[PDB]
C-alpha cells in the first residue's frame, strides 16, 4: 500500500534498537536504499547509556572504539547475534516499517563476488572496505572514523561490520554522530 | 523528470550570498525513494566573495547558503537560492511551469527535526564535506549540510562554507560534493 | 535475456584484471555506474596485480606519487580502445557478468556537458567537473591515497572519465589494492 520494498531501515527515530557495550544503549540510524545494482546506505550513531555515551579519554584512555555487526542469512535476514535489534528491521512503511517481518532481502545485501567471505588459501582485498569520517556533536575537529566492511563476518551468508575507532582524546564528549554516505554493490 | 529537483547545470548566477545573483549554486536532488542523493557545487561569479583575499580580509572564513521550503517543499523566497531556477529536470533545463508539490524531497522530520526548546538536537542533521577551490588539491573548504535547523518554514537545507587557510586571491568556485539524506516521504 | 539491467554500466565485480596502468591487464579497476535518473552512482575500486603499480616503495622510487586511469567515450558513450580501460567486460550488467553483446549506446551513463564542459580554448575551466576522494591501501587507516575524478576533460573524445590516484606519504613495499569509494555525477540524459 505505503509499503517500500526499495528501503531497508532501522526508521528514523531516536529510539534505540543496538547494543555496543549492553542492551538498547544506541540508536544506529541505517536506511539501505536499492538503486538497482547499488544499495546507498545513509548511517549515523546515537549512544544512549552504558559506557559509550560519554566518552573520557582522560579516565578510560584504552576506549578508543567498538564494532557494531549485521549478521544475515542466506535470505538477507537480520540473524539474533547482530548487534542491531531484529524488531524495527524492515522494509520501510512510511516513517515505520512493514506490518510484518520480511522473509527476502537478497538485493540488499552485499554482493558476494565483490566482497567474499573470509577463506584459507584466497587473497583478501580491501575492496570490501569503506572508509568514512563521522563528528561527536556536529564538531568538526571531533571527528571519528566509521569503517564499514562487507561479508567478513563469520556464522553468516552476508554481514555489514561497522567500526567506530578514534585517535583524539575525548574528554566528556556525548558519542552521537554526524551522518555519512556510502553505497555497495548489491548481491541481485 | 519529477525523480530530479534541481538548478539546470550551466553557469548562470541563480544565487545570492552577498549581494543579487553573485553565485551559481549547482544543486541536484535525485530521489531514491527513502533517500535524496545530493549533488552540489558552487561558482561565485561577482561581489565579496568571487575572490578571496585573506591577506586584506583575514576575518573571511565563510558563508551561508539557505534553501527554506514551505510545508509543500516549495522554496521560500528568503532562500538564498532564486526561486525561477529550482524546478523539477526537463532535459538540460527545468519544467517550464512552477511545481506545487516536492514534500518527497524534504528532508525528513523525524530524522532531522526543527530547532525545540528543551528537547535534545542530535548531530545526524549534518553531513560534512569538502570541496576545493579550483580544484586544487590544496585548497580544501568545509561544507556543512543541515537539514531542517532554519526557523520561519517547514524544511530547510544549509550549505555552510568554511576554510582554515589564508587564501590569496583565490576564486570561490568549487569541485563537486554528493551526499544523501532521509526523505520525508 | 530478462536478466538485462540497462540501469547498471560496469566492470563486473570479479577480480579479473581489465585495465592497463603501467602495461597490459595490470590491474582490475571495479567501476560501477548505476543511473539514478539524472545522478551516476559511482562505486570504485583499484587492485593492481602486477606491473610497476602492484607494490609501492618510494624508498626505490621516491618520485612515485601517483598514476591516471582514463575512460573515454565517443559520442555513443561507448568505450574507446585507447582508454586505459580494456572494452570487453565494460557492459551494461547481466547477474555478476554482463550483456552478451557490447551495448551500441550510454548517453545515459554519460557526464552531463552541460555541468562538465570540454576543454576549449579560450573558455573559463571551472572546478565542479571534478570530486576528490580517499580510499586506503590494503584497508589500513593510515594508507590514504587520493582519487581525483575528472569528467570531460580529455581531448579526442566526446566524454571522459580521468582517476588520478595520488599520495602524499612514503609508502615502502605496500602493495596498491584499495578500499572503495562512491561518488555522482550528473548525467548527460
Amino acid at each position: 500500500k505505503n509499503n517500500d520494498k526499495l528501503t531497508l531501515w532501522t526508521t528514523p527515530d531516536t529510539s534505540p534498537n543496538c547494543r555496543i557495550d549492553q542492551d538498547k544503549d544506541s540508536k544506529l540510524t541505517l536506511v539501505l536504499t536499492k538503486c538497482g545494482s547499488q544499495i546507498l546506505a545513509n548511517v549515523s550513531l546515537i549512544v544512549v547509556a552504558g559506557r559509550y555515551k560519554i566518552i573520557n579519554n582522560n579516565t578510560n584512555p584504552a576506549l578508543k572504539g567498538f564494532t557494531i555487526k549485521l549478521l544475515f542469512d542466506k535470505n538477507g535476514v537480520l540473524m539474533e547475534s547482530s548487534n542491531l535489534g531484529k524488531s524495527y528491521w524492515n522494509f520501510r512503511n512510511q516513517n515505520s516499517i512493514m506490518s510484518t517481518a520480511y522473509e527476502k532481502a537478497i538485493g540488499f545485501m552485499p554482493n558476494l563476488v565483490a566482497y567474499p567471505k573470509p577463506t584459507t588459501g584466497s587473497k583478501k582485498y580491501a575492496r570490501d572496505i569503506v572508509y568514512g569520517n563521522i563528528y561527536l556533536g556536529g564538531k568538526p575537529h571531533q571527528p571519528v572514523t566509521i569503517k564499514t566492511t562487507f561479508n567478513q563476518e563469520t556464522g553468516c551468508e552476508y554481514s555489514i561490520t561497522f567500526d567506530f575507532s578514534w585517535a583524539k582524546t575525548y574528554v566528556n564528549v556525548e558519542f552521537e554522530t554526524t551522518s555519512f554516505t556510502f553505497s555497495y554493490i548489491a548481491q541481485e
